[PDB]
Parts: structure tokens; C-alpha cells; sequence
């Protein structure tokens, strides 16, 4: 899955 840490970032 993508939140925010796979392709995507938390920060």
C-alpha cells in the first residue's frame, strides 16, 4: 500500500 511511506512519504 502506499500512504505516505512506499511511493509516497509521512515526511
Amino acid at each position: 500500500a502506499c500512504d505516505c511511506r512506499g511511493d509516497c512519504f509521512c515526511g
